[PDB]
C-alpha cells in the first residue's frame, strides 16, 4: 500500500519511490519477455528520480520540491530535465497501471473473451500513454497487448501466495487502488499546476 495522502497533498519522495519500486516485479509475472521494455522504462524512471533525490534528500523531500528545485536549477530548460522529466513519464506508467487495475476490478471485459485482459490494457493504454507515443513505440505496446496473459493467469500472478480466491485478490487490488489513485491524481494535478507537463511524442 502507498502512504495515505497528506492533507496538504505533499508527496514525500523517499516513501513514494519505496512504494512504486514494488511495482516493476509484478511485470516479471506476466509470462513474456515482451514486457521487459515496459518494465525497464518504469524502473529506469524510478532510478532517475532516486538518483536526484539521493544527492540531497532534504532539498528533494517532496515531489513538489523536486519540481521547484529543478526549475530553479535548470532555468529555461526545465521541465525537460532531470527527475522532473523522469517523473513526468513515470506518472504516465503509474496511471496506466491504475487504469488497467481499476478496469479489471470494475469487471470491465470483452464478453467474447472474458478470460483475456486486452480490453483493460487497451483502455489503460489509450487513457494514459497512447497520446505520447508515435507509431514506432505504439507497435511495441501492441506486441505487449497480444502477449498479455490470461486474466486467470494474471490474477494468479498477483496472488497465488496461495489460497486466495479471484474475488479476494480483486478486493486486495481495490484496496491498493485507493491511495495509489489519489497519489497519481495529485502528481498529475501538480504537473499541470506547475506547468511541468510536456506533450511531445516519443
Amino acid at each position: 500500500l502507498l502512504r495515505p495522502l497528506p492533507a496538504d497533498k505533499q508527496i514525500e519522495t523517499g516513501p513514494f519511490l519505496e512504494a512504486v519500486s514494488h511495482l516493476p516485479p509484478f511485470f516479471d509475472c506476466l509470462g513474456s519477455p515482451v514486457f521487459t521494455p515496459i518494465k525497464a522504462d518504469i524502473s529506469g524512471n524510478i532510478t532517475k528520480i532516486k538518483a536526484v533525490y539521493d544527492t540531497n534528500p532534504t532539498k528533494f523531500r517532496t515531489l513538489q520540491n523536486i519540481l521547484e528545485v529543478e526549475k530553479e536549477m535548470y532555468g529555461a530548460e526545465w521541465p525537460k530535465v532531470g527527475a522532473t522529466l523522469a517523473l513526468m513519464w513515470l506518472k504516465r506508467g503509474l496511471r496506466f497501471i491504475q487504469v488497467f487495475l481499476q478496469s479489471i476490478c470494475d469487471g470491465e471485459r470483452d464478453e467474447n473473451h472474458p478470460n483475456l485482459i486486452r480490453v483493460n490494457a487497451t483502455k489503460a493504454y489509450e487513457m494514459a500513454l497512447k497520446k505520447y507515443h508515435g507509431w514506432i513505440v505504439q507497435k511495441i505496446f501492441q506486441a505487449a497487448l497480444y502477449a498479455a496473459p490470461y486474466k486467470s493467469d494474471f490474477l494468479k500472478a498477483l496472488s497465488k501466495g496461495q489460497n486466495v480466491t479471484e474475488e479476494e485478490c480483486l478486493e486486495k487490488v481495490r484496496l491498493f487502488l485507493v491511495n495509489y489513485t489519489a497519489t497519481i491524481d495529485v502528481i498529475y494535478e501538480m504537473y499541470t499546476r506547475m506547468n511541468a507537463e510536456l506533450n511531445y511524442k516519443v
